[PDB]
């Protein structure tokens, strides 16, 4: 997260670190089994870290629970990014309290202007490198469908929305793959690609979740 703030221990309790010996991509607790993160997110050997803040501390609220099966979704094509959601199931259940918590899946999409809270351990900055070791927040709006289409011509399809800041300075980045963006209490998004971080006229680009809520239930109720 670029141009963000630190959220404060265990205040985003849904945030969850996808770790294959270390943290490669967040994700979100959607109920005490199974994670929702980005599509570009899989590979084979993960361990989902809940109740995280320093990713490299034990500050005693964390749950590490191995993955028993990832799903990609069906339609998911890495070259577009179309469909970019994957799903992990948990090897056991996770125990849910104020530190570690589901967030809902949305009913309807979220609207454009809604500000949402995306979350993550990625980049903070947009030229160079540096990784934060607590969970990092960005406040930003949903955009338009016309502004995001103007911003990444010929890229955007109805399974993408853009959200962020079009003069720069503020954004997702490397790190914060399959992360959540969290609108009026909804998981409406997931930290999918950008251009750069942060640039101005490249605002971040997110899966848009209201269009798979169908596919996730359907999953969830035969896994
Ligand atoms: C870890 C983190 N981010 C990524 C990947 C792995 C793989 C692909 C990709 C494409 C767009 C944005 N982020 C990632
Ligand atoms: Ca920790
Ligand atoms: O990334
Ligand atoms: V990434």
């Amino acid at each position: 997260i670029v141009g963000g703030y630190t959220c404060g221990a265990n205040t985003v309790p849904y945030q969850v670190s996808l770790n294959s010996g270390y943290h490669f991509c967040g994700g979100s607790l959607i109920n005490s089994q199974w994670v929702v993160s980005a599509a570009h997110c899989y590979k084979s050997g993960i361990q989902v870290r809940l109740g995280e803040d320093n990713i490299n501390v034990v500050e005693g609220n964390e749950q590490f629970i191995s993955a028993s099966k990832s799903i990609v979704h069906p339609s998911y094509n890495s070259n577009t990014l179309n469909n970019d959601i994957m799903l992990i199931k948990l090897k056991s259940a996770a125990s849910l309290n104020s530190r570690v918590a589901s967030i809902s899946l949305p009913t309807s999409c979220a609207s454009a202007g809604t500000q949402c809270l995306i979350s993550g351990w990625g980049n903070t900055k947009s030229s160079g490198t540096s990784y934060p070791d607590v969970l990092k927040c960005l406040k930003a709006p949903i955009l338009s469908d016309s502004s995001c289409k103007s911003a990444y011509p010929g890229q955007i399809t109805s399974n993408m929305f853009c959200a962020g800041y079009l003069e720069g300075g503020k954004d997702s980045c490397q790190g914060d793959s399959g992360g959540p963006v969290v609108c009026s209490g909804k998981l409406q998004g997931i930290v999918s690609w950008g251009s750069g971080c942060a640039q101005k006229n490249k605002p971040g680009v997110y899966t848009k979740v209201c269009n798979y809520v169908s596919w996730i239930k359907q999953t969830i109720a035969s896994n």
